[PDB]
């Protein structure tokens, strides 16, 4: 298991007498408590791909093979179309029925947004979660321990193949499940942070420094 984070930088409107004004927006910050619902208008054109957030849904909107307009569409505001649809300006994309949050572990940390008389073009940094497992077949070998920070393109787990190899995605802790085997050892263990003064298998005792 290695649950990983993803940041996405997209967009979003909504009117002013509806929007509450913050920073940033915690794993559930409210983002806008509606009075009456909202149909968000597509302001640009192209193929439309979907992502499921748990709670909240966000849209690419692709031309040939590149990107080309990012929408967030926060929990609470349900999606209208579905991935493969060709969408033009002015097309409802969502609607935003009751109270907009951010989902029960994603976040969207410090949001620019801009003023627009009746309105506001909110775009949003957002971070969040998503595990991917890996198999561990005999002829292996986990190189980096669990519960552990990993970054781009560090090696996760080593083989004599290059196509059996582990490059790690993107900043992302590390999990590992059901082993074969539990070593169980009368051992007492003992964090360290720098240099060590003793080898494996030495003879120690109580007082002895390590």
């Amino acid at each position: 298991r290695v649950d990983y984070l993803r940041k996405e930088r997209a967009a979003l409107r909504i009117p002013l007498s509806a929007w509450v004004e913050k920073e940033a927006y915690r794993p559930g910050e409210v983002l806008a408590e509606l009075s009456e619902p909202y149909l968000f208008r597509a302001e640009e054109s192209g193929v439309v791909e979907l992502k499921d957030l748990a709670e909240g849904h966000l849209i690419y909107l692709r031309q040939e093979e590149e990107v080309v307009a990012r929408y967030f569409l926060p929990a609470g505001m349900t999606p209208l179309v579905v991935e493969g649809e060709i969408v033009e300006v002015g097309q409802p994309l969502a609607e935003g029925k009751g109270l907009l949050r951010l989902p029960r572990h994603m976040t969207a940390k410090e949001v620019e947004a801009e003023e627009e008389g009746d309105s506001v073009h909110l775009t949003l940094f957002l971070e969040w979660t998503e595990p991917k497992d890996y198999k561990v077949a005999p002829h292996m070998n986990v190189i980096v321990p669990e519960g552990a920070k990993v970054q781009a393109g560090e090696k996760i787990v080593a083989a004599i193949d290059p196509e059996e190899e582990v490059i790690a995605e993107a900043e992302g802790v590390v999990h590992l499940h059901e082993p074969a085997s539990i070593l169980v050892v009368k051992a007492r263990v003992y964090p360290f942070e720098d240099d060590v003064e003793v080898t494996t298998g030495d003879r120690v005792a109580p007082g002895d420094v390590l």
